[PDB]
């Protein structure tokens, strides 16, 4: 249907939450990688979580 804003079940955020990421943040990877897949996200999080301007508990690399 022709629905707006229809995403108030859990979907892409199952595997984004059993993983250990939060609601938040999972949805700030899903609208950015633009809800193609849960594994997208992953992508997008593990390319942000690494920044000074993220602070997040998904502790990154020993350099990064």
């Amino acid at each position: 249907g022709s629905s707006g804003s229809s995403g108030s079940s859990p979907s892409l955020l199952e595997p984004l939450l059993a993983m250990g990421f939060p609601v938040h943040t999972a949805l700030k990877a899903l609208a950015a990688t633009g809800r193609k897949t849960a594994e997208e996200a992953l992508a997008w999080l593990h390319d942000h979580c690494n920044d000074p301007s993220l602070d997040d508990p998904i502790s990154g690399p020993s350099s990064g």
